[PDB]
């Protein structure tokens, strides 16, 4: 379940490493 969720979390480490 976590590493499903992880996906929720891209969207701060993505955007995060794009930072834009």
């Amino acid at each position: 379940g976590l590493f499903g969720a992880i996906a929720g979390f891209i969207e701060n480490a993505w955007e995060g490493m794009i930072d834009g």
